[PDB]
């Protein structure tokens, strides 16, 4: 049973949601009135802080707990380590809540213990195009398109509680007042993703990885050798040699994307994310802001040709603590964010992410199956990893689609 997750408008099991057709609401509907004005009670000793995510103190109040707590590998061999940049980024967007920033500290010392994090998204999330088929079928197409219009709905990440308090029900009480925060903004909805299986994942994608610095990686024991490398001479040289990449970029036209790309870029983009089934929509404002080149953070690069940019990529950091390892402290990863190719194939696109990637001093580049990730792994060397990335509407029933089908990158 799931004590918390059972109470919640979500559904229960892989059976429910394999029974769903229609995309829409699970709970009674409810006005911002209904909700409590007040914060969830929880302990005396503690208190409910609003950080200031553009105060620079704060911001690195958040970075330890993070960098402390948040979420490691199953062997606990990395840690992911967010950077303070990375955090401001992330959780200040155009027209962010800072309500739905949400931490408890200790009342004594102010120290952080927890803490969860709600941004604004615009996402299109109706009934599945092969659903509004059979409902089509079946003369319900105006029931399948009922909730077809983008919808302002709020996407959690962060959800971090300090080791210490560990399974003692606060991640619950956190969840509960963060709902309270984003209701009382006349909110309904939210999207989150996890590593873990909750109730209940509307899609769930494999991990991907292209190896960009092989002997650092198996140094850190994140990749071996494989055992065909074996009965070869000396492997460190044959792994090096099966990875390697150019030096610059292949595409003649490539370039950093400028502010003044931000229209075009937004046109190729919601072009494309418009083919999937579940996918953002981004006003000027929030492509300047995702997409903008931002040192040690992101890092975004357009084809333009006759002076129109006809493609883009990105990717963004986040290092890793190595917890075990002499050697390394950090291990240093760059994850594919979005792009659009109108003018190359996909995998000719992706590779000068890649040969950019290795070229800033990158080790890794990673992925989930989601856009059309899957259609350049093989040729660009990317393997599967261990972790399912799983995806989770709050109050939003939904049936379950493919990981291809979901344009949603989430940080
Ligand atoms: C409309 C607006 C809606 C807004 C909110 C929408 C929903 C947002 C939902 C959150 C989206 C987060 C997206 C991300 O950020 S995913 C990343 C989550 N963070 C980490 O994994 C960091 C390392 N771990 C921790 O900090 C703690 O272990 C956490 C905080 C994960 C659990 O703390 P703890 O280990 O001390 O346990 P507990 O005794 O306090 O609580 C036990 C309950 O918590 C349920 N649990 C465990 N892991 C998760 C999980 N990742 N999402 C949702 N629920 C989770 C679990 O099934 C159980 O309930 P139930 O099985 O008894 O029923
Ligand atoms: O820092 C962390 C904590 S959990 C996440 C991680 C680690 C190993 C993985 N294998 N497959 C997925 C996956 C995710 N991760 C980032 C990462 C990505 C690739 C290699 C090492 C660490």
């Amino acid at each position: 049973a799931h004590a918390f997750w059972s109470t919640q408008p979500v559904p229960q099991t892989e059976d429910e949601t394999e029974k769903i057709v229609f995309a829409g609401p699970m709970d009674e509907p409810k006005t911002v009135a209904d909700i409590p004005e007040e914060p969830y009670p929880i302990a005396s000793t503690f208190e409910w802080w609003t950080p200031n995510m553009e105060a620079a103190d704060d911001i690195h109040a958040i970075y330890e707990l993070l960098r402390d707590n948040y979420v490691e590998d199953d062997d606990s061999m990395f840690r992911f380590n967010y950077s303070e940049e990375f955090l401001q980024w992330a959780l200040c967007p155009p027209n962010y809540i800072p309500d739905w920033h949400v931490a408890v500290r200790r009342k004594a010392d102010k120290k952080l213990l927890a803490f969860i994090a709600g941004v604004p998204v615009t996402l299109r999330m109706g009934t599945p195009k092969y659903m509004k088929v059979k409902a089509q079928e079946k003369g319900e197409g105006e029931e399948a398109a009922k909730y077809d219009e983008p919808r302002h709905i709020c996407e959690i990440n962060f959800l971090c509680v300090h080791k210490q308090l560990r399974e003692k029900r606060l991640a619950p009480i956190l969840i509960k007042e963060a709902t309270r925060r984003v209701n009382r903004t006349n909110v309904w909805q939210a999207v989150y993703t996890a590593g873990v299986l909750l109730p209940t994942p509307y899609a769930s994608g494999q991990y991907f990885h292209r190896s960009l610095n092989p002997e650092k990686l198996v140094e850190i024991r994140f990749s071996g050798i494989p055992a065909q490398y074996q009965k070869f001479q000396n492997p460190m040289a044959m792994l090096k040699r099966n990875y390697q990449l150019p030096s610059a970029p292949k595409n003649s036209g490539l370039r950093e994307m400028k502010p003044s790309d931000v229209p075009q870029v937004r046109r190729i983009l919601m072009n494309y994310l418009d083919s999937f089934d579940v996918g953002p929509v981004f006003s000027d404002a929030e492509i300047s802001h995702y997409l903008l080149p931002r040192d040690g953070v992101v890092f975004t690069y357009v084809v333009e040709n006759d002076k129109k940019v006809t493609d883009f990529f990105s990717f963004y950091r986040i290092p890793s603590t190595v917890i075990g390892n002499s050697n390394y402290n950090l291990l240093n990863a760059a994850y594919v964010h979005y792009y659009a190719a109108t003018s190359i194939p996909l995998h000719q696109l992706i590779l000068d992410l890649l040969i950019v990637a290795h070229s800033r001093g990158f080790d890794v580049c990673n992925m989930v199956e989601i856009l059309d990730n899957r259609s350049f792994v093989e040729q660009l060397k990317f393997g599967a990893g261990d972790g399912h990335l799983r995806y989770y509407f709050y109050n939003w029933a939904y049936p379950k689609i493919k990981p291809s089908q979901v344009a949603l990158v989430m940080l």
